[PDB]
């Protein structure tokens, strides 16, 4: 399908975002059998929209709860409405979702991160008020991104497992709403910016209008014109340009209009005018090396799970920008498309990871991780389906300069290889804009990866010192810079260290600076960063973790992943104050000196 | 003002609570000589409403901020309201704010947590999009409600002072929105529920007709009319009534229309039948004996501040509800809409208290409380404009049960009671349905106390044992007894201990149960549960904090507050476990009796 985010200017939207529904629990698996989404929802409670629903009720079995959970709602429609098109659109389920306007189903989702709209014109009356019913669902299996295993035991009760680290947060996460359009409307626009070295810039665009001539108009900052173009198909103005960059991050606003016989649409789009693409060793942003610095974060919060918050983002933000971070990764799904839209605006390098987590068996399981029990052609098509909504939505943000298929898969088995190379072809073929990557699990070496041909940059998760040689920092020194050394003579490709932390609880403090004090982790980044500045190769680090997040229950976790920089509460570690004294010292977005 | 919560029938809301505006500071206090809302705000950055400021941008010197700061906003105005009355409605600018559309100056109040809202319709053309800015201050002096002092050093540094304990937070921290009405609009309504001894029951009802003649009809939960009413007021229908009673709250909607020549504007309003009063030293609800459990709670959150959310409302009435609390008290301001709105619907009891705290000068500054310079009658002009705004708010919520006027003041120099006698009588004026209190602080006890006579119920804030008899629980256990039985002696009220609680360290331990540890305030309050079972005009009991809060920097504040029986992240301290044993022991509402 096609996708673009909603705005205003002859469009409207209604956030049902307002907070309260109706929620209810389906023990029983009744629901779908006794049509509940005809009546209203029988012994319900209010929830909170968007937000987890696992943790906002400070109930055990409620959290650890799998299958299906109800969500209720009622709402007036909007007078000025009547004869245009109504869309009802979530942001994310996350997981599954089934909608019902009234008594019709409406809509179907597969992918919790990703939004899905429907036209619902028919199923509604303006100045009426309507009952909306969504069904979600958090259960994950082998043909679902990311994987899973549901265990049904003696007593009937579902008990889910998976792969991955992060809690198995689920509900309605992000912004809920109706919007409208004109019976011509504007439903898909895509834009490719071009820019030389470094005089001017051109810039590519493709859209489909539901019945509508189409003009696109190309405006500044002052919202004066600086281009214009006709027809449909690709337009390609050049300009004097003010390009995008990481420390300003300058946008232009290309007006999009679409005219019927009678009717008229308007739709402004924010773009970037900037390139992304490996040359050798480097990674070039506008015809530049840059050096990434930031996090891998999560959509995790204390109350909410998984469920957006501006008060949250903003503070998140500010901390990272103090920190000195100038880019980072949507860590293990696709992040809400607000926090996009704040890089864009703020000159934030982003890379774009699906959900795509969980592919191993390492750490009754099946023998074989690629085959048709575990994961098979429905789990690559599901995959590849993953990979498709994720760059329909984000193709036309700048913060964008990376795509992330997949994150630590195991690729030692056999049919690893099989797997993965349609997947980035199909890949390259959906967006040749922005480089590819996977991210490289530890036990899967240089001499041992069978993928990290494939791909543009190489991203690795490194963890040296803890997992293994833990506690040694002499020995952990020199195993990094080999095992670096052998990934730089083997592939010749910029690497970024995407994740690398240590579990440090706040608050520990030791005069032996051992594992899990706060000691430690400054000593054992200090250490990671001497080894990065000896290595010309190395054009990237990602700290894991931005803050302490949430995790399934382990011995391996205390009271979730305590990686960290900052707490859970967003309370800043020694570790933090080291990573500001370095990200700030360095010129921005330059390597250091060999040794500087 | 006439004051009515927004609702959707043919009136209609965009909430443009959404979050993100722009904001800035205003240092050298520039903004309305250079008429800064003429022109899009100047070096701004984004900011989340609702929320207080203080702490989204992880900034000190933002933090403790005292002056002007201005916000703004574009939004697109819906097509399908031209011709009709559309107004701009702030649920909470705390402490000061002046609001523009455009260039028109709309806009202007005082008081913090309660709306203002202003007709817009003749500056304001449907289909084309806004400018509004918004002038936040934040200071406090001695006309304030609560009351402050600003100091300003020998290089013109604003700097503010208060008196009382929770951080001073600002901002824009509740709703902001847009909303229409038929220009024959329904501009006020109140209810009036008396009843027999639980057989049937009458209501009484007036409404301003703001263009038309009124229909009254009384539906209930299966949405049949029970009753009907015609005229502009002065109806008193007999019903055979469900009761609103604590722990189901049962709700009949009263559905008051208002049609002119043309136009027709409904408005549904809850309406829970329930009677309020006080026979002795009981607190009678539907003319049974009540007993008050539950928090003196606090609207604070950690990045949020004072700022509203769902997420944390329906999280914090989970854990009440598990911890067996049956009422709380609107700490020290009046609490959103919201939070009523759910009390009503759980059968929850609340004491709402007005913003009047910090009439306090013991615990350069003025030697008399009560005079000119300090609190004059400015000061009382103020604070009777609070009771009367607080009041015309919330007279319609069978949750509250209690009108609150002000919270621990001085009662002890001689204008104490030339200055509240006028306060409780006026009070009393704007709503006889309720009875009235006034908190009283520690050392204005039986014997001290000029004012407590003037009030229906009385209210103490002890805290023997911790201040005072410092950590020995055998002398405060005589002490609060003593002083417990001469208040009964006294005034033969209904006595509610509405503040009890110690500072404790989340995870200190000792096997001494000394000050700061978890063991102490299990002691500590078990303690004063031993002497509440053993005074008879004891009929409620109301632990200090729910959770631990922010306060102003001090020796005598670790971090903030700590009386809180949660955490700030709304983790259970070991008191947690211990009070909903003793409140989910009890039989609902009921005095323990002697008490098992
Ligand atoms: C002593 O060697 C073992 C010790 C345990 C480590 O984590 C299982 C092992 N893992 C690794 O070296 C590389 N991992 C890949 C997966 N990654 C995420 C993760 C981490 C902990 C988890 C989990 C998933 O699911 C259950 O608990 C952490 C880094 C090595
Ligand atoms: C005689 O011993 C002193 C010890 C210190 C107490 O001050 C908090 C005094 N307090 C009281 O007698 C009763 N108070 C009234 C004010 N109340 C709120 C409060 C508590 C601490 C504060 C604050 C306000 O502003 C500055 O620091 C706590 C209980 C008693």
């Amino acid at each position: 399908s096609h996708m673009l985010r909603p705005v205003e200017t002859p469009t409207r939207e209604i956030k049902k975002l307002d907070g309260l529904w109706a929620f209810s629990l389906d023990r029983e698996n009744c629901g779908i059998d006794q049509r509940w989404w005809e009546s209203a929802l029988q012994e319900s409670r209010a929830i909170a929209v968007p937000g987890s629903f696992n943790d906002q009720f400070a109930d055990a079995d409620i959290r650890n709860y799998a299958g299906n959970v109800w969500y209720q709602r009622e709402v007036f429609i909007p007078k000025g409405w009547a004869g245009q098109r109504i869309v009802l659109r979530f942001d994310a389920v996350t997981h599954y979702g089934k909608v019902w306007v009234n008594n019709q189903e409406v809509m179907e989702h597969q992918g919790g991160y990703t939004p899905f709209e429907a036209d619902v014109t028919p199923y509604v009356i303006a100045g009426k008020s309507v009952r909306i019913t969504v069904c979600v669902n958090n259960e994950l299996n082998w043909q679902t991104i990311p994987p899973g295993m549901v265990i049904t035991d003696e007593n009937g009760k579902k008990k889910q497992s998976y792969f991955h680290d992060f809690f198995n947060y689920a509900g309605i996460h992000r912004s809920v709403m109706l919007y409208t359009t004109p019976n011509t409307w504007v439903d898909d626009i895509t834009v490719v910016t071009h820019v030389a070295q470094d005089c001017n810039h051109a810039s590519v665009d493709w859209q489909v209008v539901a019945n509508g001539d189409v003009s696109v108009e190309l405006r500044d900052a002052d919202q004066q014109v600086v281009a214009t173009g006709q027809g449909t198909s690709g337009t390609l103005q050049v300009v004097n340009p003010h390009l995008w960059q990481p420390g300003e991050g300058y946008l232009y606003e290309l007006c999009v209009t679409a005219k019927s016989q009678t009717e008229c649409d308007i739709y402004p789009l924010r773009v970037g005018i900037r390139s992304v693409a490996v040359k050798g060793e480097q990674f070039l942003i506008n015809h530049k090396p840059f050096y990434f610095t930031g996090f891998g974060r999560h959509e995790d919060a204390d109350l909410r799970g998984k469920g957006f918050d501006n008060v949250l983002m903003v503070h998140d933000h500010a901390l990272m920008d103090w920190i000195g971070a100038n880019s980072y990764r949507t860590s293990h799904y696709p992040y809400a498309e607000e926090m996009l839209d704040w890089a864009d605006e703020h000159g934030i390098v982003v890379i774009d990871e699906t959900a795509a987590v969980g592919f191993n068996l390492s750490l009754n399981k099946p023998k074989e991780l690629y085959s048709e029990e575990a994961v098979n052609g429905e789990t690559q098509q599901a995959h590849l389906q993953a990979i498709k909504e994720l760059i329909a939505r984000d193709k036309n943000h700048p913060s964008v300069v990376m795509w992330s298929i997949a994150n630590e898969p195991d690729t030692r088995p056999q049919g690893a290889r099989e797997y993965f190379a349609p997947l980035a072809e199909a890949t390259r073929k959906l967006d040749p804009t922005r480089p590819i990557t996977c991210v490289n699990v530890m036990f899967c070496d240089a001499h041992t990866d069978t993928i990290s041909d494939l791909f543009d940059v190489l991203c690795l998760n490194r963890y040296y010192g803890w997992y293994v040689q833990s506690g040694d920092l002499e020995t952990a020194e020199k195993v990094l810079e080999k095992e670096l050394l052998a990934w730089q003579e083997k592939l010749h490709q910029p690497i970024i260290i995407t994740e690398y932390g240590v579990d440090t609880l706040a608050g520990l403090h030791s005069m032996y600076t051992d594992m899990w004090s706060e000691e430690y982790q400054c000593a054992w980044l200090d250490m990671y960063h001497r080894v990065f500045d000896r290595v010309s190769a190395v054009v990237g680090e990602q700290v894991w973790n931005f803050a302490d997040f949430a995790t399934s229950q382990g011995i391996l976790r205390v009271g979730g992943n305590k990686k960290g920089i900052f707490t859970r509460d967003r309370k800043p570690k020694s570790a933090a104050f080291l990573l500001q004294k370095r990200w700030t010292g360095m010129n921005f977005g330059e390597k250091p000196q060999q040794g500087g």
